[PDB]
This record gives structure tokens, C-alpha cells and sequence, in this order.
């Protein structure tokens, strides 16, 4: 439930600011020039360099936990929760007896968008690229994720 | 103010260039590890469940 592909119709509509789809993904302003992008903060991706990737159509940076081709959904928008519930109902009504949710700890992130604490305090800020070089307090296990899981359980209880 | 972080890590200064030993005002630090931690709402709900008897 955490993310979709960049070829999904939701992302294609979101990147052009088309209706309620405009806010299914975490967008933010960023500075891109001469083939270089300045991210809003120093958050790092699990598999690589940065969690913020620039886009051309929207002229903004979107947020991805894992890869640049995996935009992360916005669970602070109730419409996304409604869509997830609809998908769950669609799969439940076909006879599936259970679900195994993957990567539930990555659902919510902090809204203040503050830098995370480095493990090596004296390391130069622009030479940090490994996911293991930062303490992840603002990107994993935020307040309200367990409520989302309980909402999923309540939906399945029907 | 019920729960606090267990890792006991320093909090982010509002003025990043301020000398670390000259910070004494409660308004000079962002309080992310000392207020509204994970599980406080569960404690409040436990209190409500206790009162429900
Ligand atoms: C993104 O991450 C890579 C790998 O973590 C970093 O280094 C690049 O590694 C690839 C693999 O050999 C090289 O082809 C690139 O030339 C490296 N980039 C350099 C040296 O700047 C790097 O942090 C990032 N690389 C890119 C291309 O975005
Ligand atoms: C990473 O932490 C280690 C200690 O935990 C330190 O590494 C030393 O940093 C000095 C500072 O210039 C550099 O000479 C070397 O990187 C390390 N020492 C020596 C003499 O090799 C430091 O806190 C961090 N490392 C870096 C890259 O500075
Ligand atoms: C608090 O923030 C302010 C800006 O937001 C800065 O204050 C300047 O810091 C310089 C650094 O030496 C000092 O000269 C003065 O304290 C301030 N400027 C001057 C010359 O008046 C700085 O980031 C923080 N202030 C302190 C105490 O350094
Ligand atoms: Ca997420
Ligand atoms: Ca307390």
C-alpha cells in the first residue's frame, strides 16, 4: 500500500495537476539548474542517494522511499485511504482469504521536513549517501501509522 | 509529556550556529524526542477504558 509506479495513471494525472489527483503524492518545491537539483533536506533513499527527485512537467520534486521510479503515496489525504479500502474490498470479494502487508513502517513521514541526525557528526554533509549513515527518526514509524493499520483491520472485519 | 524517546539523542537547535553550552531556554530547541511520542494515545485510551467500567 505504500507506493505505486510512475507509470500508474494516478501519477500521470498528479504530475499535470488534474483534479483531486493533484495531492495523492508528496510534492515539494526545489531548485533545479544546470543539471543539478538541491533537495529540500538530506533524507536518503533505502537503495541509493536521495529521496527527492525532480520532475519536468510539474517543475517540483517528488518523494520516493525506495527508487526514483516508485513515487510514495500520501496517507494524510483521506482519498488515498478510500482508494486503498476499495482495492482491499475488490480483492476480498473475489475469495482471497488474507493479506500480508509489506513495508508498513514506511507509510507516514514527518511534516516539518527537518534534517536527520548523522551517525558520524563530523562527516562532511555533502559526502553522505549511504542509507546506514543516518538515524531514521523522521521517516519511519511516525505517529498515526498504527491507526492506519487498525483502519485496514476494521475494513477487513466486514 | 508522558512518554519520551528511549535512544536519548540530542534535539535539534533552532540556531544551528549557537554554541552548545550557551543554550538554556526551552524555546531554543525543537522538541521532537520529548513530546508526543509513539504510544501516548494508547495510554490515554487505556485510561478511557478504565473509566468505562
Ligand atoms: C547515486 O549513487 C551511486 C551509487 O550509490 C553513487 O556513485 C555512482 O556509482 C555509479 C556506479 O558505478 C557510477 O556509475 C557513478 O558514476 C557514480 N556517481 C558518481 C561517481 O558521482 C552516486 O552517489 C550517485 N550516482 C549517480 C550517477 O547519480
Ligand atoms: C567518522 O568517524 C571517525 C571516528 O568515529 C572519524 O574518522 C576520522 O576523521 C578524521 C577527521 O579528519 C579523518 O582524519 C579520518 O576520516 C578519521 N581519522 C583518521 C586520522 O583517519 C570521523 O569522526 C569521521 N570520519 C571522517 C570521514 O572524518
Ligand atoms: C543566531 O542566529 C542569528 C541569525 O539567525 C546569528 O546571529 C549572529 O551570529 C554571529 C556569529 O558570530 C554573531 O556575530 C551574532 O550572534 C549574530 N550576528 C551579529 C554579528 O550580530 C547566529 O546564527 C546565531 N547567533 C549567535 C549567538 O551566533
Ligand atoms: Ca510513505
Ligand atoms: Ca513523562
Amino acid at each position: 500500500p505504500n507506493h505505486t509506479s510512475d507509470k500508474h495513471i494516478w501519477f500521470q494525472l498528479s504530475r499535470t495537476r488534474t483534479g483531486k489527483y493533484t495531492d495523492y503524492y508528496i510534492w515539494h518545491d526545489c531548485t533545479h539548474e544546470n543539471g543539478k537539483t538541491i533537495p529540500p533536506n538530506n533524507w536518503l533513499s533505502v537503495y541509493g542517494n536521495s529521496s527527492w527527485h525532480f520532475d519536468e512537467v510539474r517543475n517540483q520534486c517528488y518523494f520516493h522511499q525506495f527508487m526514483k521510479e516508485q513515487p510514495d503515496l500520501n496517507f494524510r489525504n483521506p482519498d488515498v485511504q478510500e482508494e486503498i479500502k476499495e482495492i482491499l474490498r475488490f480483492w476480498l470479494t473475489k475469495g482471497v482469504d488474507g493479506f500480508s502487508l509489506d513495508a508498513v513502517k514506511f507509510l507516514l513521514e514527518a511534516k516539518h521536513l527537518r534534517d536527520e541526525i548523522q551517525v558520524n557528526k563530523t562527516q562532511i554533509p555533502d559526502t553522505v549517501t549511504q542509507y546506514s549513515e543516518l538515524y531514521h527518526d523522521f521517516t519511519t514509524t511516525q505517529v498515526g501509522m498504527h491507526d492506519i493499520v487498525r483502519s485496514f483491520r476494521q475494513t477487513m472485519d466486514q
